[PDB]
């Protein structure tokens, strides 16, 4: 039944892809080759043009992403030639270096070899290539609680952290033919970090906060024409609220709102004073100012929504339908001040797209 | 087919209602009487206990309401005896007076006669009993844009406003047997209004803002045991954000954020400064402070979410399932700071409940 499903999805992808590219003539021929290949091996190999355009279409169909206006400018890195653990490590080191680009971040994706008979060639365990560790001793919390389970798995393999609130996790992945994964500590020269300060309030630095510069999701599956690429890291640039309103504010994460209120000089006695709302405004203002000072790319939520509006218009103009998830598109601060809040979206799934997959650990 | 549907809904309501009331014995008898009544007239008459408990259950099932913790304390006013236009006017005047209660607002509902053969006995045109008019001359906007259509209909009947930003609309309703509705100007002694000032910034009064004290939704249909009460006004008390983050902030309503930014001393040049988020915080703080000073009931969003949490727990403890609409339950300011944001809800419809109905005007 797997051979049937593969053929269906290949028929729809080739036609739609070559149509957008203006190569409708070649559709008839290529399909005959893919068909013969499927009967011969049980799968097919995408051309460079096909995989490159496929990863772009997948971003365009991501219902939960507010940055879809820049979909056609994605930088695609083809690494389907990797065979060893050293090959993977160097490619991952290269992704961080080129995407960072000394601060002027470049949206990118690295393509590793896909699954064969459902079996993987390379399996990445990290959620993001750069992330902080999390420990929960009987005493209290240290680090990022969302990293608990992955942190425990790394220490079960010989790794050991320093136990500060910001320990960098190591790269951890498994090669086909091995029962357990291998790990490599990240070189400090490759990772940019940004200390958090405030434009007018000098005491803000007493909190000693900081965050990393580039978010690189590395545990999702990219599906193109029936072919499953379980390993394919991708990155864009941060939207301010992700850090100041969630990562540092959530009670289940760093939980910093009370401390913020203290350094800015306001009381935390009464809810009618709305101290939580005021603390959120100063913290978020601090995140945008600090990233800009050091020259690292970032975007505020009002500018972001404005760009997404232009995206909706372009899609209508091109003749394509729009899909999206309202519950993820609205910003976590001042949502009613953007256009997104005042309209509705169709949350249907269209392929090619990016998908969630089960975690090896846990 | 209408006689069939009525019987079904009556069977489920009586059993469920008498069960909660601990009168399961009387279920067998009452059902036999209702059945005979339906064959005789084509409808049935609720007892005082049945209608009172029915309006309470309906509030408990309202997916979009965050104030459901106080459902069992609702004040029910039975006015199914009205026959003339003067009878309706006095009852509506009485609802505003008793619900206001000199500031200590009392959640209430007034029950008018229900529909017969789909035909209404009394039809209310107002959206809320107390609301401001809206005009849109070629010059610009004056008043509340959301009141445009209803305002035009009132002037088509002989009414005339003064054209300020806060003209009070008149009560307007139609009696069975008349082709057009009648109107009555509201007595100023019955309507409480609150001027908006700021606790620390004295220049805030230069904006000359104000809003009314009690929101009374009067155009929804209450359905209990197959019986349709198209006319049944109800009220609770305001949640701060409804006024400061929507009524006075939306670009399609009063659109005041830029003016607010001016009186507090901040610039509106750059989105990275987050001036819209800061203006929203001071305006909302002003609304809570002003209502309290004058002694009128109001609640902030953090306290409100906290109360709703206790509601979820009580429902679980009583053995009933929970239903709700996430998109309406989350507050329009700092949503990620409340528990509601971090969970999911089942948006199924359970009866008895309140429903939308077509507008006579427009
Ligand atoms: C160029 C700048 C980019 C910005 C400004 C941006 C911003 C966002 C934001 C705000 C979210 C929500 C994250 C959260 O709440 O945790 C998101 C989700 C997502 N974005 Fe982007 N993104 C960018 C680039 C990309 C790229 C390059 C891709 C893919 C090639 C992409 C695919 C998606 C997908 C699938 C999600 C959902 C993730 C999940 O379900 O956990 N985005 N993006
Ligand atoms: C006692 C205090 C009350 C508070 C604090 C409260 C608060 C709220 C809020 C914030 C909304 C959203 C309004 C909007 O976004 O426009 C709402 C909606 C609603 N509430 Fe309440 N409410 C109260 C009492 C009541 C009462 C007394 C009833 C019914 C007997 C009720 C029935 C509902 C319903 C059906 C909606 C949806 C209205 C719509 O769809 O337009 N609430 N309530
Ligand atoms: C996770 C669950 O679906 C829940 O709706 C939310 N979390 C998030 C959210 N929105 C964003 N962007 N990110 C989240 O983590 N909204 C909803
Ligand atoms: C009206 C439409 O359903 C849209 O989701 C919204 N308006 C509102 C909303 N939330 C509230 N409480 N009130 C609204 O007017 N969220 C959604
Ligand atoms: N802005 C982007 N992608 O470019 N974001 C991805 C998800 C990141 C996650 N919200 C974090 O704070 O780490
Ligand atoms: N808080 C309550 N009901 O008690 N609200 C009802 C809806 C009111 C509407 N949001 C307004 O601002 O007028």
């Amino acid at each position: 039944s797997h051979m049937e499903i593969l053929w269906n999805e290949a028929k729809a992808f080739i036609a739609e892809c070559y149509q957008e590219l203006g190569k409708e003539e070649e559709v008839k021929d290529r399909l005959d080759s893919i068909k013969s290949e499927i009967d011969l091996t049980g799968s097919y190999v995408h051309t460079k043009e096909e995989l490159e355009h496929g990863a772009k279409m997948a971003w365009r169909n991501s219902n939960r992403c507010i940055g879809r206006l820049f979909w056609n400018s994605l930088n695609v890195i083809d690494r389907r030639d990797v065979r060893t653990k050293e090959d993977v490590r160097d490619a991952l080191f290269h992704h961080i270096e080129t995407a960072t680009n000394n601060g002027k971040i470049r949206p990118s994706i690295t393509i590793f070899p896909p699954e064969e008979k459902g079996e993987k060639q390379v399996e990445i365990w990290n959620h993001q290539l750069i992330r902080y560790a999390g420990y929960e001793a009987a005493g209290e919390r240290i680090g990022d609680p969302a990293s608990c389970s992955l942190t425990a798995a790394c220490e079960q393999l010989g790794w050991r952290g320093e136990r500060t609130d910001f320990d960098l996790l190591p790269l951890i992945f498994r090669m086909k033919g091995d029962e357990q994964p291998v790990w490599y500590e990240l070189p400090r020269s490759l990772v940019i970090e940004v200390p958090i300060t405030h434009p007018d309030i000098e005491a803000f630095s007493d909190l000693e906060l900081k965050w990393y510069g580039v978010p690189i999701i590395s545990d999702m599956k990219l599906e193109v024409g029936g072919i499953h690429y379980n390993a394919a890291p991708f990155n864009g640039w941060y939207m301010g609220t992700e850090i100041g309103a969630r990562n540092l504010a959530d009670e289940k994460r760093y939980d910093k709102l009370k401390k913020v209120a203290s350094v800015i000089g306001i009381s935390t006695n009464y809810n009618t004073d709305l101290w939580k709302d005021q603390a959120l405004v100063e913290l978020n203002k601090a995140v945008l100012y600090s990233y800009k000072k050091q020259g690292v790319s970032i975007v505020d939520h009002h500018t972001a929504a404005s760009q997404f509006k232009r995206f909706e218009e372009q899609e209508e103009e091109a003749g394509r339908k729009l899909t999206g998830d309202w519950t993820w598109l609205i910003p976590p601060i001042s949502p009613a001040a953007t256009h997104i809040f005042h309209r509705s979206y169709d949350n249907s799934i269209v392929k090619p797209n990016y998908f969630y997959q089960d975690k090896p650990y846990e």
